[PDB]
């Protein structure tokens, strides 16, 4: 795919609602790499964690963004993906147990959300939602990264997560 042209009105849409940052996320072999991202030069400002700017890859398993697309796949086809690349820690509340992996994923599948609190960076938080295309295929996935000390966790689920439901559904149909 490559029609990152049009979402960056809704990025910037939800960014000057929320003061925060929004991206779409792809998923390439086992680190999952951003597309596009929310930027508004009047109060956002260039420096940012790693992922958070464009371009950086970050491994699937720690992100939001990350396991939402593997979420998708069949089990057998996520066993297999656990075994090929592993789950190595990077923080002290990383999944790296392969039962505990799999029953998110599934968990993430029935609620089509995943909120991912510094789970590969300390002081860092996300949510991501699936984006899904005409045919119902996932093809993406639309996150909501912050700092832990700035958001609480359930502003990303009372506000944040309607929000970007709301904005996933009104790509789906041009996409
Ligand atoms: O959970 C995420 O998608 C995420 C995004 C950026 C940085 C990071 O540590 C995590």
């Amino acid at each position: 795919a490559h029609l990152p042209k049009v979402a960056q009105s809704f990025l910037n849409l939800l960014c000057a609602q929320t003061s925060l940052t929004f991206s779409i996320v792809v998923l390439d072999e086992h680190e999952v790499v951003p597309v596009a991202r929310s930027y508004l030069p009047q109060q956002d400002n260039r420096v940012s964690p790693y992922g958070m700017h464009l371009g950086n890859r970050l491994p699937a398993h720690a992100t939001s963004t990350g396991k939402v697309l593997l979420s998708v796949l069949d089990r057998e086809v996520q066993i297999e993906w656990i075994e090929k690349y592993g789950l190595k820690r990077l923080t002290p509340y990383t999944i790296t147990d392969e039962h505990t992996f799999l029953e998110t994923l599934d968990a993430v599948r029935q609620s089509d959300y995943c909120l991912s609190t510094e789970e590969h960076e300390l002081g860092v938080i996300a949510i991501a939602v699936p984006v899904l295309n005409a045919q119902g295929l996932t093809i993406a996935a639309l996150n909501c990264m912050s700092q832990t000390n700035r958001v609480q966790p359930q502003y990303l689920i009372d506000q944040v997560l309607p929000l970007l439901r709301n904005t996933a559904n009104e790509l789906r149909n041009l996409v």
